[PDB]
């Protein structure tokens, strides 16, 4: 699946753009790649996990997501659980360590590794034949001495979709997300960061 995304960032006042290409494989190992680019008025990422199926419903996923940025390249294995609960219910959750494989200045001025342990919760509602909702919700929190741009050792996303089923194969979004007080202006930080996004994903 190709999927093509152009989002608003109201307190970062910024454009931002994904490019991301995903596929399952029938022998339960699943990827992705995507490019984020950023526009204020970087990056790639590269994640794979196996899908291990526990039963018809239930499946766990160990993976690990990478990241690579100017700054360089930071590590994310992970476990997510995932349960259909019904044909038209999804729920999901997933544990991953962020480990940066370079080393940055903490709040004291030291050298350190800005590590992150990050928890997402998932909930897909298959509503009718035309409509899918899904919420992301998302947990991060700093292991070393680092801040989010909020001024905490932690901080939320909280990502709302909202996909119409055009096409069997394309099927177009809107999104609304949360992002916690972590815009930055000019080097102001702490400005409510909501998103406002459109985006569009094709099936083969
Ligand atoms: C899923 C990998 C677990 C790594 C946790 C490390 C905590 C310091
Ligand atoms: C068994 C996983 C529960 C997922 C919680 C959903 C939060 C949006
Ligand atoms: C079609 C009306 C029910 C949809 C609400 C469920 C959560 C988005
Ligand atoms: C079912 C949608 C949940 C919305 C949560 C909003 C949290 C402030």
């Amino acid at each position: 699946a190709l999927d093509v995304r152009g989002g608003y960032r109201s307190g970062s006042h910024a454009y931002e753009t994904r490019l991301k290409v995903s596929e399952g494989w029938q022998n339960g190992w699943w990827a992705s790649m995507e490019s984020n680019t950023w526009n204020t008025i970087n990056d790639v990422q590269v994640e794979v996990n196996y899908a291990i199926k526990l039963d018809d419903q239930w499946t766990v996923r160990p993976g690990m997501l990478t990241h690579f940025s100017s700054n360089g390249t930071r590590y994310g294995p992970y476990v997510k659980l995932s349960w259909d609960a019904t044909k038209d219910l999804n729920f999901g959750i997933r544990y991953r360590y962020d480990w940066k494989a370079y080393r940055q200045q903490d709040l004291s001025g030291d050298m350190s590794r800005d590590n992150v342990h990050r928890w997402d919760g998932y909930v897909t509602y298959h509503i009718n034949s035309d409509f899918t909702f899904a919420w992301q919700t998302t947990l991060y929190s700093k292991q070393n001495d680092y801040r989010y741009a909020n001024h905490k050792k932690w901080a939320t996303e909280n990502a709302f979709v909202l996909q119409y089923h055009m096409t069997p194969d394309i099927t177009p979004y809107i999104e609304y997300d949360y992002l916690d007080r972590q815009g930055v202006y000019n080097g102001r930080d702490n400005l409510s960061e909501n998103s406002y996004r459109i985006g569009v994903s094709f099936k083969l």
